[PDB]
């Protein structure tokens, strides 16, 4: 079953700002996530043809990933950081939807999203 097309990471007509929690969300929140050792499933959306996942795209609806995050981050999309911690419990949700409680995928988004509640607790007041 095939591929949509990917979420989008730019909108000329979205309202964003520039905000130090969001550079945080880019500089450590993202950084930290993409460079552990579980998040390759993470770094893309889901190919189903190259997967074998032929009934992604029919139960995920909201599809998100790390990939398009970090763009996001990096063409300052968001207006605030909530939009883009958002994404990420999008991302993770979908992924305790799809699948099943301790699958491999499912033992790595629970570390990802481990990583990801102890570096939110560190996020700045916004200055
Ligand atoms: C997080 C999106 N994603 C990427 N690849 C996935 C998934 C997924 O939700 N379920 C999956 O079954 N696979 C395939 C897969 C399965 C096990 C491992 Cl260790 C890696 C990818």
């Amino acid at each position: 079953s095939m591929n949509p097309p990917p979420p989008e990471t730019s909108n000329p007509n979205k309202p964003k700002r520039q905000t130090n929690q969001l550079q945080y969300l880019l500089r450590v929140v993202l950084k930290t996530l993409w460079k552990h050792q579980f998040a390759w499933p993470f770094q893309q959306p889901v190919d189903a043809v190259k997967l074998n996942l032929p009934d992604y795209y029919k139960i995920i609806k909201t599809p998100m990933d790390m990939g398009t995050i970090k763009k996001r981050l990096e063409n300052n999309y968001y207006w605030n950081a909530q939009e883009c911690i958002q994404d990420f419990n999008t991302m993770f949700t979908n992924c305790y939807i799809y699948n099943k409680p301790g699958d491999d995928i499912v033992l790595m988004a629970e570390a990802l999203e481990k990583l990801f509640l102890q570096k939110i607790n560190e996020l700045p007041t916004e200055e």
